[PDB]
């Protein structure tokens, strides 16, 4: 196996090319880059430049009025400094601000859909309740400037899309049992799978360990399922999920719990 | 904003006074000093001095026979030594100790019951099933000595109340982005807003995060909700809570799980 | 109380001696050695060697055909290297291999359910839904390679069953309020009671912290409880368990999770 992080081009997997490649990518990575996916340099430039603007120039007044009164990094600003913001119930700053974010959200909310449906694709994977309500879920954005950084850990979303601002390379990813590097790409983003993906596909995607090594900025985009994804206890088990459920069917609920967790 | 950790009288908080200062505390710092509570250095005396002697003094089979046989610390003895307790089940050396604790804690959860009503009055919020059932909660009292030392994080409670003995000032809390000391008070105990303050309210309170840095003892006594606290899972999103909750209403159960979680 | 590490007969306790010593070993101490209960260095040896072998000298892609999508460490290899098994669901490496563990973890499975049966016998507990049900569970055994080096901590199984091969004692836990050594005894068995353990026999039995200090190999065998074990809420709050359950009962799903949680 070739321990290279593979890219594939969004408009080429919806065309149904290298279907092969892209499941084996799945299966024994579980990243790679995305190109032709609607998410450039170009997007990651205004809405970087107004929040990195805000995070030097906003006053105390102005950070107050955008957080929220319990800091859990959900929604709106975190004292690395972070910008989080989710389908609704987010605290912008400012018209400017606002317009500029939540364009960046639906073109980040949009991408994440549409690889993870082909993820979905190439595994002739059907999510119990179909497809399309699997998809429309409860996303989470996080911006963070950064001024080991961050701890090992797979991700608990189906996937997550990271676009990055090079410094030095900070993250990396463990490929073919060692950490590997994955610099910016003013022309992808990265795609990391997350656990969900190898619960709902019945194993066949892999949620791969990565870290933040060590100023930087980071946009990552979880895309997460529903309280009310259901799946196979049994199935679950079968690929490495070491659930203590009672009954066939569980819900993301029944396995995670009331509160999202993001990373494990 | 003054970044100035504020004093409020409980006696005048009933009387009515100070409610616009209160509803801006509460909603911009999330924590104050608290006088004319019924808890003075006079209470921590006794309480302190009989149970530092039996850190000092109690033989190994004392301490033993008042260790629970799971290390929780939610009663007994913990060998940063420790002494928790709870408005039963509780483990006393003495009769004498026991007389002294149970007065100790039963003022102690005078007084926070007592805070949190004026919170709730305050913010004119009426919890799901009544103020006073509430109210009638599962607080647990931990008594610490210490011969950062604590990382930083908010309390889950609805109120946290501390006293402590002074030394160099130890806890910090953050206010206006700003680590700020919070020094012992022989005439007033500290109260920190906890998450399910800012949960009940629907945003109205502020949970500040907080932290120990680096001899003291810390009193610290959660108010903390019952299992079946209910509340509303859409207004709960609407304030900062990353909830995986199906539904419109869902218990601190439902949320939190089958154990009780006290910082975050 | 003498802080001695005490040494059990399995088949001595089958035949009804020591009963009192038992008894209160649990209760002071929750942990003893093991002998003649069916596992010494001669099993250890080939279930080592051929793993050790495996860890040493397979292939990245041998190792890949044996490592879980999900980096969960229930199953499988994982790269201080672990190597996983429970009931079914396992991944091995050969035929050789297989065999030998498979054998193994049976021996080690047997111990277990054994002991653990002696532990109820002796504090005449009679776990909600019969001995039987309740034993015949979810274990889980994981092998670790080891080129403080773990945490303190206190299992939540009903038992957990270790053996070891020497280096400097590394494995020690608190025994009358100090660690103490826990060196390999190719003739026994090291048995940890857990959490479970205290909570089925309503605060019998002590669950022990402990912890690895700063090469050697660990075979550790969890005893855990199915998602289904039941017990009584004022029970389990009765001899320190801090939990948020309503109702009078419950079962570990609802006090643990949709998800096994070994240690705490
Ligand atoms: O900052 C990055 O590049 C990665 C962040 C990450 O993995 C996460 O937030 O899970
Ligand atoms: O020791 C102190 O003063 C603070 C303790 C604290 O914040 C806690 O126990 O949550
Ligand atoms: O490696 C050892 O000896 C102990 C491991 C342990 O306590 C655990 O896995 O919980
Ligand atoms: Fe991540
Ligand atoms: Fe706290
Ligand atoms: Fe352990």
């Amino acid at each position: 196996m070739d321990t290279t992080v593979p890219t594939f081009s969004l408009a080429e997997l919806q065309q149904g090319l290298h279907q092969d490649e892209f499941r084996r990518c799945l299966r024994d990575k579980g990243l790679f880059y995305l190109t032709d996916c609607g998410l450039t340099d170009t997007e990651l430039k205004s809405a970087k430049d107004i929040v990195i603007d805000f995070f030097e120039h906003g006053s105390e007044a102005e950070k107050r009025a955008v957080t929220s009164p319990v800091p859990t990094m959900r929604r709106g600003f975190t004292g690395s400094m972070c910008y989080s913001m989710g389908t609704a119930d987010n605290l912008f700053p400012s018209g400017d601000f606002e317009r500029i974010w939540t364009q960046y959200f639906d073109r980040q909310y949009t991408a994440s859909r549409a690889v993870a449906r082909e993820v979905l694709r190439a595994t002739g994977t059907e999510p119990d309740g179909g497809v399309e309500a699997f998809l429309d879920c409860e996303p989470l954005l996080r911006f963070r400037y950064f001024p080991l950084r961050m701890a090992p850990h797979y991700d608990l979303s189906m996937v997550t899309l990271i676009q990055q601002t090079p410094c030095f390379v900070s993250l990396q990813a463990e490929v073919g049992g060692a950490f590997t590097d994955l610099p910016y790409r003013p022309d992808a983003v990265l795609v990391f799978c997350g656990a969900i993906a190898t619960l709902v596909t019945g194993g066949q995607v892999k949620a791969p360990r990565h870290h933040v090594a060590a100023s930087r900025t980071s946009s990552v985009f979880f895309l997460r399922p529903n309280a009310d994804f259901t799946f196979s206890v049994p199935l679950a088990r079968e690929c490495g999920f070491d659930v203590s459920l009672d009954g066939e069917t569980a819900t993301f609920q029944d396995w995670i719990g009331g509160n999202y967790v993001n990373i494990r």
